[PDB]
RNA sequence: AACUGAAGAGUUUGAUCAUGGCUCAGAUUGAACGCUGGCGGCAGGCCUAACACAUGCAAGUCGAGCGGAUAAAGGGAGCUU
């Protein structure tokens, strides 16, 4: 579906000879409120067409994120980059506290207790990757217990 | 009766990623200063010269320990208040 959600935009440059031609960079995640995203980076020549191409890419090649309902399975650790985040799940009024491009993902896909921090450099198109690789590699645990499910989880 | 919280931003460049400094958003004080000023509860008030001090007051009490001297009421008498 469709809910979208704007982070970052720069004034990227390119240096011909006379002058100086601008260009105009997006960054844009796209959820469904319920646990699958999409992020999406376009590249234009102004603010209303560069928006509207990062959207386009965020609806294709999207994720889906196995959440508990408004929060986590488990404290997990993610890194790429010289970026690395942590997040936990919470309570229940706790809402989400997360830094600038955390929220952005963690809102659309439908989560609400979040509790994160992110170390390393800070870098909105590049948090998102350290983010990324978090959410897809979680696992729902398809067992018959959590403190005896170590039998038929692990055969799955 | 026992008991849960973790946010970032700006600044090196024609522009980008990184390393690395600096700076701001918070909660606090025996606080001082500037502008302004109705009320009441509960608190606190020499952090500097352990530097000198006028004048008041802050440890006395026992006559069921003993001398001594003050000697009432009253008992009076006497003399004439």
């Amino acid at each position: 579906g469709y809910i979208e959600k704007l982070v970052q935009v720069n004034r990227v440059a390119k240096t011909v000879k006379g002058g100086r031609i601008f260009a105009f960079t997006a960054l844009t995640v796209v959820g469904d409120g319920k646990g699958r995203v999409g992020f999406g980076r376009g590249k234009a020549r102004e603010v209303p067409a560069a928006i509207q191409k990062a959207m386009e890419a965020a609806r294709r090649n999207m994720i889906q994120v196995d959440l508990n309902g408004t929060t986590l399975q488990y404290p997990t650790k993610s890194a790429h980059g010289a970026s690395k985040v942590y997040m936990q799940p919470a309570s229940e009024g706790t809402g989400i506290i997360a830094g600038g491009a955390m929220r952005a993902v963690l809102e659309v896909a439908g989560v609400q207790n979040v509790l994160a921090k992110c170390y390393g450099s800070t870098n909105p198109v590049n948090v998102v990757y350290a983010t990324f690789k978090g959410l897809k590699n979680m696992q729902a645990p398809e067992a018959v217990a959590a403190k005896r499910g170590k039998s038929v989880e692990e055969i799955l």
